[PDB]
């Protein structure tokens, strides 16, 4: 994350950090509680994972630091991503992650709301992107998990910022016309988390942008109202 601050303890209790144990153990990016054994996060983190058995997700973290040998995590049972997803700037750059055992909900980790059929025609004015990414382009993962705010942007003013894309109604772009806040590399299968009615709702999931925090760049996250149903697909299958 560009140009944001520190998280406090338990602030968005549903951002996790996927690791990967291949060929030795480090952050590969954010993702999001949903179920008590589902995590929400983007397809292109999984670029080259052969196997579930590698990862490893951390719910109830601040800091980096507080994973050591000894934390606890929880395993992957199975990943899953969406069959039309070729690369992050074309679309469906979804994925569920399936746990092998049950998150026990608390004050520290509990699952963020999809949003509402009815809410694809809600305007939302509080929107934060979080991660433990890059601060600027060159960098590396942070410690302490950052936060910062950015408005939503139209698809019709998304495209023009970028010019030989194609943002389609199932992408939904967040930033400054300005720059200078943005979310940034180790960042991404995070969500942008929107506050509306007293209740937070997992909007996007970090996705891709040109650069980070770039002046007339708006940062591009799958647009989860659009994938609710393949959501619960995944989920509720019988
Ligand atoms: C000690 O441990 C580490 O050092 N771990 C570590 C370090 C760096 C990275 C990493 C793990 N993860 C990976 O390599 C994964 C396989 C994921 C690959 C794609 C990912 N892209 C992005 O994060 C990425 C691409 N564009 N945007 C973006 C920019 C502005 C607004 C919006 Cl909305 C945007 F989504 C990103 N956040 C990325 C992540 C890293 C490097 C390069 N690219």
């Amino acid at each position: 994350i560009v140009g944001g601050t520190a998280s406090v303890r338990g602030e968005w209790p549903w951002q996790v950090t996927l690791h990967t144990t291949s060929p030795t153990q480090r952050h590969l990016c954010g993702g999001s509680i949903i179920g008590n054994q589902w995590i929400l996060t983007a397809a292109h983190c999984f670029y080259g994972v052969e196997s579930p058995k590698i990862l490893r997700v951390y719910s109830g973290i601040l800091n980096q630091s507080e994973i050591k040998e000894d934390t606890s995590f929880f395993g992957v049972q199975e990943i899953i991503i969406h069959d039309q997803y070729k690369m992050a700037e074309s679309g469906y750059d979804i994925a569920l992650l399936k746990l092998e055992t049950t998150v026990g909900y608390g004050d520290s980790q509990r699952p963020i709301c999809l949003p509402s059929k009815g809410d694809r025609n809600v305007i939302y004015t509080d929107c934060w992107v979080t991660g433990w990414g890059y601060r600027k382009l060159r960098d590396k993962i942070q410690n302490t998990l950052q936060k910062a705010k950015i408005p939503l942007v139209t698809n019709e003013e998304c495209q023009k910022r970028y010019r030989g894309h194609k943002i389609t109604h199932k992408m939904i772009c967040a930033g400054y016309r300005e720059g200078g806040k943005d979310a940034c590399k180790g960042d991404s299968g995070g969500p942008l988390s929107c506050k509306h009615n007293e209740v937070w709702h997992l909007v996007g999931i970090t996705s891709w942008g040109e650069g980070c925090a770039q002046r007339e760049r708006p940062g591009v996250y799958t647009n989860v109202v659009e994938y609710v149903d393949w959501i619960l697909e995944k989920t509720q299958a019988v």
